[PDB]
């Protein structure tokens, strides 16, 4: 018998608003296909009944906090629903930067010099042997929380400051070195790398808008999208990820490749970057979300 | 009000009888602490209800699959409820063998060498080019799935490393092939930010705490068990698994984030040795949910 499929939407995280939109499209997307799903606004509907509701497969179209954390498929590891995109563990470490990190370089795979710090080490530590410690960066840097109130630090005077604005809102923290960029984006649906999306800001970051530009395609060489695609895939795995997601890299001054992050429920909009990326790829968005569910054991 | 507390005991996975016993002695141990406690049997109560039926905090005594993987620990974060132990993330992450090590190889904390194996390597490779890989690790050799010893085999020849391979090959996508430690083992429980004193293991199963080792010994070890537990997020409680060389070198092997709470089990005996009563014991940890 034909499934009855549930696209999850809007949430109380603060992506909300983008949230509404990628479960629209992803809506629309699935009806075109001939899929019997039906939207639902997890602000108002509890995703601990979604097997009374008689629902037999969820796209999990929410973002950030409740969506893409762990916690949400937890709900449907109980319930014992099949879902789309990444399962516990992996979507619940894409959210831990230190432990990303921390897997990568395990691996050997490229990222960004840092050195971590807690809480106690930062008030057991004054700023002449905090500087000293992170001397080996080099500069500038970046200071950023492990699990949004970051920054960028010049020279040596200007780190403590920013280090206790960190502290603010997180317990253990992030001292990477700056890299130049480019920043470029590579979307993963199953086993297939989609093409990279070169990605530039106005400001230093591309944190949480309108005037943002992308490129597709990048403006990569052949030769440097072939190694940008490896690495993407070996990251996304390395993290245990599956269905589909999307990792974030950088480049830095020599030319080489760094990885960031992997985001585990990228967002849908017709504006967004996966859907931008598939139809460079040559697939219609309809086909992209049939594809995402056809995914989903 | 006085709080109610869920003691959530049974379930569905192969553990249940011994979670029985658990949730049995941590329900009777919160009474007598003065808590407000109620046995909840998780086979025959969703978990999914439990704000409904109005529980405030969650004990949780549940074991294995749905207990302690991150699943029922989603399930709570998404109720709100307070709950005893690791968070989704810690749950988790300590089921999952490889990563659990890739994170503690790349602190720089010691681990068993070891080659981890997919199954496309698997299908890829003959029998001899896979005795090459692990030839470095010498013999014998530990062969187990990377997915908390269902499948697990001791290897003493080479040729037996594809019976071994297969026999795990069956229960998951990734295989870790160990070099084997000549031991002994010991356990060292963690309490929020108290480190136990550990006890000695000496199967074929006989527990000594104290565990023998010189004072200067135990520190190491203590300090050891508790960088392996914060480097993979746990919090509230767990229990740390090491393991010796022939040298006296400690080894990590894993970190287990709802231990046994029965008589007979290692938490309660460490706590025992530390001058707590299991009554004690428990109200720490249930403090430590907030
Ligand atoms: N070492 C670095 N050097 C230069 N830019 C960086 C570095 N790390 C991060 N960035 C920039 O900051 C952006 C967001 O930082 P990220 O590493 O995602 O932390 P975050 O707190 O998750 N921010 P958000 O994307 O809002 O979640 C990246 O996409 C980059 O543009
Ligand atoms: N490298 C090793 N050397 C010697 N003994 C080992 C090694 N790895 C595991 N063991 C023994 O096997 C036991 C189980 O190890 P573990 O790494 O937890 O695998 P497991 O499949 O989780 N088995 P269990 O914990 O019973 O589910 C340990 O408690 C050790 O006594
Ligand atoms: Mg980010
Ligand atoms: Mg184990
Ligand atoms: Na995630
Ligand atoms: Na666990
Ligand atoms: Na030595």
């Amino acid at each position: 018998m034909a499934e009855k499929v549930a696209v999850l939407l809007g949430g109380t995280s603060a992506e909300r608003e983008v949230s509404l939109l990628s479960g629209q499209a992803v809506l629309a997307g699935l009806k075109e296909a001939g899929i019997d799903a039906y939207g639902v606004d997890t602000k108002d509907f509890p995703v601990t009944q979604l097997k009374e509701q008689g629902f037999d497969k969820v796209f999990i179209a929410l973002h950030g906090r409740g969506g893409e954390d762990g916690t949400l498929q937890g709900v449907l590891e109980f319930l014992q629903l099949p879902y789309t995109g990444s399962g516990v563990m992996a979507s619940a470490l894409t959210m831990d930067k230190l432990r990303t990190k921390l897997v990568w370089q395990a691996l050997g795979l490229p990222i960004s010099p840092y050195v971590a710090l807690n809480r106690q080490q930062f008030e057991t530590l004054s700023p002449e042997e905090l500087v000293a410690c992170v001397a080996k960066l080099g500069l500038p840097l970046i200071v950023k929380p492990s699990h949004v109130g970051m920054s960028k630090v010049d020279h040596a005077s200007e780190l403590q400051k920013a280090l206790v604005e960190a502290f603010q809102h997180d317990s253990d923290v992030l001292i990477e070195k700056w890299l130049s960029g480019p920043e470029f984006t590579v979307a993963i649906l199953g086993d297939e790398v989609l093409p990279s999306i070169r990605i530039q800001p106005p400001g230093v970051f591309y944190d949480y808008s309108d005037k943002t530009q992308y490129f597709c395609p990048s403006g990569l060489s052949d030769e440097s999208e072939q190694q940008l695609a490896a690495l993407a895939l070996q990251a996304y795995h390395a993290l245990d990820c599956s269905g589909w997601g999307r990792v974030d890299v950088m480049q830095d001054r020599d030319g080489h490749f760094y990885l960031l992050e992997v985001n585990t429920s990228p967002g849908m909009t017709s504006h967004s970057l996966v859907p931008m990326a598939a139809r460079q790829y040559g697939l219609s968005f309809s086909q992209l979300v049939a594809r995402i569910l056809m995914l989903a054991d």
